[PDB]
């Protein structure tokens, strides 16, 4: 079965998450402590000493996007080809560049870079409302009109930066929509408003 | 065919071009100089107003990563099946990772931060020494019997290093077998030897 090693937070576990449970799989959390980290055994057994740690059967992964790509290939959410395959990639990476700017202030200069981050949110969001406006009018997912691991990826982005910056998806109509009918899915909404999500901070140091 | 749109340097393209010149795809480089990208129109039309830009047919793709993983996933570089396409997913992940602090290192603090980043290259070679180590002793490729993307990608990064911080690979027996076993390919042989690889920087700014 599936199970994912991590720190009691969302991070970079909450994309891969939403995307197993809205495919109605079933796995396993493993909570990783502080202290059961700082005791440094697991680190050193990691591959590049961090978390999430993942196992599928008796394969084991590290780094999330690897873990996105592994779900989305095995679980048929890659594209119908490879020139929509490709195009997932083009979401993600575009995504991870973002999550990685949102982490830096997060654990680095909160305080100090919110302002200049949000005053440049608008021009870092617009690619992905034009990816959709390209797509189906975007009233569909973000490549292709089957739903992708960069969907997945891309909502949690778009969900993390509401909280960090209210209001900053209504300027993006395609966006604010998908984001609104991705997060109505049936098994999506109910894993959503459950306290495992509900109940877990957004990051490890309590700044959203 | 394929066209490479980029600046002048090796960059976020010496991996890709080093695996079209190897696997003996024939591409078309279209250099962009520094007042071409100053007027505006071409970075206003990428993505996420960004290059590389890379075309194959009608298709245009951004992020050099997306890039990688198309030309692996269309020319069988990309693991023999599903589990090896994870772990080359893995590992190309942990060399961007690298890359990633190795770019802000270059850009954003060379002179103060180099002593810093070079005490701790071998804690973050580690792993890919690690990961040749459990492949065969180490004497084939990254994952499988086979290349792949992540191949091209992780050697790149070695050679680039090597330029950084001569002796690195001292401490590293097999990526240092690696790293002169995959050289020795005759085509990327004749490619890493040739003026359109030499003669251009490895950065953007001089560094290295
Ligand atoms: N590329 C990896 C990134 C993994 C990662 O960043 N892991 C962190 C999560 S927390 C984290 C992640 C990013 C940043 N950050 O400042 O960029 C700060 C924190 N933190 O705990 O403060 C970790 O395991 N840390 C434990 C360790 O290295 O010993 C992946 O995508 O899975
Ligand atoms: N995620 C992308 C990243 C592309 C990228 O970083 N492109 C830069 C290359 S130069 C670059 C890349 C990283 C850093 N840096 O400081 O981290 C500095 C520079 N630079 O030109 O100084 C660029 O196009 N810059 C033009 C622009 O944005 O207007 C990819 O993997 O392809």
């Amino acid at each position: 079965p599936y199970t994912v090693v991590y720190f009691p937070v969302r991070g970079r576990c909450a994309a891969l998450r939403m995307l197993l449970a809205d495919q109605g799989q079933s796995w396993k959390e493993e909570v990783v402590t502080v202290e059961t980290w700082q005791e440094g055994s697991l680190k050193a057994s990691c591959l590049y000493g961090q978390l999430p740690k993942f196992q599928d059967g008796d394969l084991t992964l590290y780094q999330s996007n690897t873990i996105l790509r592994h779900l989305g290939r095995t679980l048929g959410l890659y594209g119908k080809d490879q020139q929509e395959a490709a195009l997932v990639d083009m979401v993600n990476d575009g995504v991870e560049d973002l999550r990685c700017k949102y982490i830096s202030l997060i654990y680095t200069n909160y305080e100090a870079g919110k302002d200049d981050y949000v005053k440049a949110l608008p021009g870092q969001l617009k690619p992905f409302e034009t990816l959709l406006s390209q797509n189906q009018g975007g009233k569909t997912f973000i490549v292709g009109d089957q739903i992708s691991f960069a969907d997945y990826n891309l909502l949690d982005l778009l969900l993390i930066h509401e909280v960090l910056a209210p209001g900053c998806l209504d300027a993006f109509p395609l966006l604010s929509a998908y984001v609104g009918r991705l997060s109505a899915r049936p098994k999506l909404k109910a894993f959503l408003a459950s306290p495992e999500y509900v109940n877990l901070p957004i990051n490890g140091n309590g700044k959203q």
